[PDB]
């Protein structure tokens, strides 16, 4: 029955219901025009059940989809609205977010779409308690306190339009703008990157005039060297900038923690240069997906032991322009392209710093592990649950899987995730596969690899460290009744793909495994 499925504490008929909608570049006037369903796309989602128009009770939630999706880590980001239902509406919260469970709990039909019947008069009639529609809640995300609002696509017509914010026309760089709004969820670090990037260019023309450093720059081979003497010679080059006056601040803090030595500033130039090609540095969308996957960004953001050192914007600039000089020595030495380090260099490091930055304003997210978790390269993942490493062989409708992702220290990347597949039967739904860390809910983009994996790419930047956790939801959808053998499936592992290394002389991923376990 009805109390099976709905929470009735969190379930109530309210005048004039608002929620908000995370808007794209390109929509955020159309969108005050009214809601409708787009002719073509997943309308909401990959699963027809949960196909809608999909809102939240938290605006900065909101903003977190606003983001172009063609260039989801560098694009501009649209902007927020309000949606409105004039009269009552009735939520309606779910206890489970298994569509085929709902269906058969609530007397539905199982052969009509639920968020299809949630919109039809007999529906309303049923379940509205004298509301004029209803609106289905679930929670947002694990780590969040926030409420999801998935709307009926013909009831949604219904909707009054109002903006919150348009991102874009404050004109600002980057992604500035977004985060700015973000931080006010928090008051806190809210630098303005604004005065960061002229603190940087000052300092970088500085020490470009300074007569060590020159000088400095005199020595170096500038011809391809190996790593070993181009990380020697750039470990020197930072001995010398630190003792400039313009990074007086920076070298007091320096010799505090091991995470700022220089040792690993030129680690990171050297593996910076050694990334970028010129294809990427001509493109500060791939500039920054090749960034974000590389370990040790940590140093130059001075974040430590669970703590944003570098909470200013004069040594946050002192780090980023330090960081742009060095990347730029070791280009000749390691790399092979003039001006990625003073323009995308800083540019996508900027937006790590304000990913970063948002992840550390937020609570923890849960920081135990609550079943022995795998270690690895720093990092640490663990089954949320027993239930969760289970695939129930007789399940019905969808199954979702909770993963919980740290990382002892410093701040280290997610890249992606490996998901097991089954032919048909079984498959990845591409809409409720995310990654929430510290409550902030990222999308993925899914695609089929080799033996029946499905590869998810978080849309925005995840790192993980003290302080900053992640739930890894992974969402199958039963596209088959015809049952699963526990020897049907090819892969029977989830893996988690961390920082990008060198492995014979090769770049790879960081690789960690939890295995699933099959049964009844
Ligand atoms: N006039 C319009 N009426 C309705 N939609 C319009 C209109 N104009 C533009 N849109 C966009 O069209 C899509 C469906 O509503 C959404 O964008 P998306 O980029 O596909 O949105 C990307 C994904 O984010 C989800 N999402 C978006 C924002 C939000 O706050 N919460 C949320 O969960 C969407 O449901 C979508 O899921 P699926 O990709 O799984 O379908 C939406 O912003
Ligand atoms: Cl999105
Ligand atoms: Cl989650
Ligand atoms: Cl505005
Ligand atoms: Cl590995």
């Amino acid at each position: 029955g009805a109390d099976d499925v709905v929470d009735s504490s969190k379930s109530f008929v309210m005048e004039n219901f608002s929620s908000y909608h995370g808007t794209k570049p390109g929509y955020v006037d159309s969108i005050q025009k009214g809601i409708q369903k787009p002719k073509s796309g997943t309308q909401g989602n990959y699963d027809d059940d949960w196909k809608g128009f999909y809102s939240t009770d938290n605006k900065y939630d909101a903003a977190g989809y606003s983001v172009d999706n063609e260039n989801p880590l560098s694009g501009k980001a649209g902007g927020v609205v309000k949606v409105t239902y004039p009269g009552l509406t009735k939520v309606l919260a779910l206890k489970v977010d298994n569509a085929e469970t709902i269906k058969k709990e609530l007397g539905l039909s199982l052969t009509e779409p639920l968020m299809e019947q949630v919109g039809t008069e007999e529906f309303i009639k049923r379940f509205g308690d004298g509301a004029s529609r209803v609106v289905l809640s679930l929670p947002f995300a694990e780590g969040s306190s926030s409420v999801e609002y998935i709307n009926n696509w013909e009831q949604a017509k219904a909707l009054s339009v109002e903006l919150e914010i348009n991102f874009e026309t404050r004109g600002k760089r980057g992604q500035d703008a977004m985060y700015e709004y973000m931080a006010q969820a928090c008051a806190c670090i809210n630098l303005d990157w604004d005065v960061i990037r002229d603190k940087t260019k000052t300092k970088i023309e500085s020490l470009k005039e300074h007569g060590p450093i020159k000088n400095k720059m005199s020595e170096s081979p500038n011809k391809t060297v190996s790593e070993e003497k181009a990380k020697q010679y750039l470990e020197e080059f930072h001995q010398t900038a630190l003792e400039h006056p313009e990074l007086s601040e920076l070298k007091t803090v320096t010799g505090t923690n091991p995470v700022f030595a220089g040792a690993n500033y030129a680690a990171w130039a050297v593996n910076v240069a050694q990334v970028i090609d010129s294809e990427t540095a001509d493109n500060l969308e791939k500039t920054t997906a090749a960034l974000s996957i590389l370990p040790g960004i940590g140093s130059v953001m001075g974040i430590a032991d669970g703590a944003v050192h570098h909470n200013t914007e004069e040594i946050v600039a002192q780090s980023i322009a330090l960081s742009s000089l060095m990347v730029a020595q070791a280009i000749p030495l390691v790399g092979e392209l003039i001006g990625f380090a003073a323009y995308n260099f800083v540019e996508s490091i900027i937006n790590l710093f304000q990913v970063v930055h948002n992840s550390y304003n937020r609570p923890a997210y849960s920081p135990g592990h609550k079943t022995q978790p795998f270690l690895h390269d720093g990092y640490a993942v663990s089954w949320n649950t027993v239930e969760d490493s289970i695939i129930r062989t007789g399940f019905q409708g969808e199954s979702g899987h909770d993963i919980k992702i740290t990382a002892e220290n410093t701040p280290l990347p997610i890249a992606g995730v490996l998901l097991p597949t089954i032919p048909g039967k079984l498959d990845v739904n591409k809409s409720k596969t995310h990654i929430s860390v510290n409550g902030r809910k990222i999308r993925m983009r899914c695609r089929a690899i080799d033996g029946d994996v499905t590869f998810c790419r978080p849309k925005s930047p995840v790192y993980v460290g003290n302080g900053v956790h992640a739930n890894l939801h992974v969402a199958f959808h039963r596209s088959s009744s015809e049952k699963i053998h526990s020897n049907e499936i090819s892969s029977d592992s989830i893996g988690v793909l961390g920082y990008q290394k060198t492995v014979d002389h090769t770049k790879v991923n960081s690789k960690l495994s939890l295995f699933f376990e099959i049964k009844s």
